[PDB]
């Protein structure tokens, strides 16, 4: 039923670790990157299988009002990802980096919503 009270510790510590690749993205340490979004990997990951099992834990339709639309956005996420990992250019990359840290930054207000 409230599980969304640990869901809003999760974006917080996604946006915290996606600040932290984002310099590493501008320093273009490439060698921390090859073991470090792994992290941001996990973070999706993460979200993916604990907001679908929340939703089958809901019992509270103000408490459920954005489980959906937000686990929306991190099953596009989650694909983005392994294209950013795979196309073979990483030319831009910093700028979905930060494309998807400001989207968890409004995540974390919409998971508060209904604490
Ligand atoms: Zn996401
Ligand atoms: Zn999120």
């Amino acid at each position: 039923m409230d599980e969304l009270r640990e869901l809003l510790k999760a974006e917080q510590q996604a946006i915290k670790i996606y600040k932290e690749v984002l310099k590493k993205a501008k320093e273009g340490d490439e060698q921390e990157l090859a073991r470090l979004i792994q992290e941001i990997v996990k973070a999706e990951k993460q979200a993916v299988k604990v907001y679908k099992e929340a939703a089958e834990k809901a019992r509270n339709p103000e408490k459920r009002q954005v489980i959906d639309k937000i686990l929306e956005d991190e099953e596009k996420h989650i694909e983005w990802l392994k294209a950013a990992s795979k196309q073979g250019n990483a030319e831009q990359f910093a700028s979905l980096v930060q494309q998807i840290l400001q989207d968890e930054q409004r995540h974390v207000e919409e998971i508060e919503k209904k604490n």
